[PDB]
Formats: structure tokens, sequence, C-alpha cells
DNA sequence: TTTTTTTTTTTTTTTTTTTTTTTTTTTTTTTTTTTTTTTTTTTTTTTTTTTTTTTTTTTTTTTTTTTTTTTTTTTTTTTTTTTTTTTTTTTTTTTTTTTTTTTTTTTTTTTTTTTTTT
DNA sequence: AAAAAAAAAAAAAAAAAAAAAAAAAAAAAAAAAAAAAAAAAAAAAAAAAAAAAAAAAAAAAAAAAAAAAAAAAAAAAAAAAAAAAAAAAAAAAAAAAAAAAAAAAAAAAAAAAAAAAA
């Protein structure tokens, strides 16, 4: 569920009674989008070059 | 002035191909039906002292049939080879980010004309 | 000849999509190491076999830990209410083979035309 009231974002995800739940989540950061790799490349004109 | 040769698009309608309407089979999806979990209380089950008469282990000795035993020849075990499956590098493809180039559609409102049905 | 529906005029309401360019990630499909599994060789520990043996079940009998009886008291589990998880039953469906209607090529032959001969 998304339960975001304008008082900061909330995603609910229920895990279920025959799980871990850090293990959903370090699974969830694996596959999901919940982590991503933001690649810095710093390229801007300098002496119009 | 009359008469003669040639050229093509039409009378074309039929053969071939293409396009457009169709409906059998394996993959989705909503329903009912059966596995799970938490409370009340409830007679009911079950934990823990005391006494008691029991029935199996430890003095001692006996034997016999399972523990000794050696040896032949099998046959499971191991070796090499090859096939089948599993699993991981490799490659390919696709999606999102932010400025650019291009486009495309559905309805109100009135009045008049085409264009089908009865 | 009556009814009905499309379409077009111009100011209004509101939407949708295809590509380029680089760099990173995520699916998804392949070669290729790598180890189970299986067929077919020789090979070698185990059962057989036999004689020979001595270690633990019987038997006598005491006695000492015991399982039923009695009592008090604690409170686990069972059945009845509700509330979720998860799987067969049945029905539906999108491509997909089958059929039918329209576009392009085909020549047989002639109307009209253009051109030229004597």
């Amino acid at each position: 569920r998304d339960e975001s009231d304008k008082d900061g974002m909330r995603i609910v995800i229920e895990v279920k009674r025959d799980a871990v739940g850090e293990v959903v989540l370090n699974n969830l950061y694996s596959q999901t989008q919940l982590q991503v790799s933001f690649g810095i490349n710093m390229v801007a004109l300098h002496h119009g070059q």
C-alpha cells in the first residue's frame, strides 16, 4: 500500500508471518529500485570547451 | 482526291493474389471450499508431598551356542570413457534520465446538405 | 416522398505519440566449465565353511527402589465462536486455421487516330 498523507511518504509492505522481514528488506534493496547507483560524471563548459 | 498501314485504350471478363471476417485450444481469473490462529471457561487433566508392599539385581556356580577361526571364489568395487544436466561468463536488447525534431485525436452548439431505409 | 444519420463550417473543453544523444542498470538468451549419472573392463573384501571354544541367561533368595493409594492444589488442553490463507472448479479468451470478396495482370480484337503512297 501507499499511505502518503502529505506528511512524508509511507509505503507499507506487510511481511508474511513465516518470514523475517529483514531478509525481505534486503531482497528488496538488492532487486527493486530502493537502492540505485548514481554515476557521477562532472563535465562542464570551461572557457567554452 | 481517294485509299492503305500501324498504334493504342477500350468493349473489357477471367485467373491470381491479397485483404478482411471468422471461431478451437491452453492460459487467466472469480468463486466456494478446506487448512491455519486467537480468546473463554470448563470440567477436566495434571504437578507435587507422604506411606506402603513389592519384584528385579546383585553374593556364587554351571554350560553351550554364539564367538573363535582359515581359506575359495565369488562380485561388488573401482577405473576409464562418454553423455546429460547444472551452473556461471558473455553478449544482446530494452528502459530511464533531460533538451531537441516532428506530429495525432474525442466531444458541444446550429443549420444545411447528402445518403440510406420505410 | 417521409425518417434517420454523417459531414462540414468556427470558437471552446480535454488529451496522446515517434525518434536522437550517453551511461547505468536489469532481463534474457547463449557457450562452456564442471560435476552426477551410466556402460563396460579388471579386480579384491566378504560370506562361506569348519573346528574349536568359553561368557552370560538360569536358578536360589534377600532387600531396596518402587507404582498404587490418598490428599491438596495448579492450571494445560478441548470445544465453541470468529477471522484469515491458500487451493480446485468452472468459465472466458486471443491468436489462428478456414472461408469469401476485391485489386492487378492478361492478352483477343476493334474504334479512333496518325501518318504516308500514288
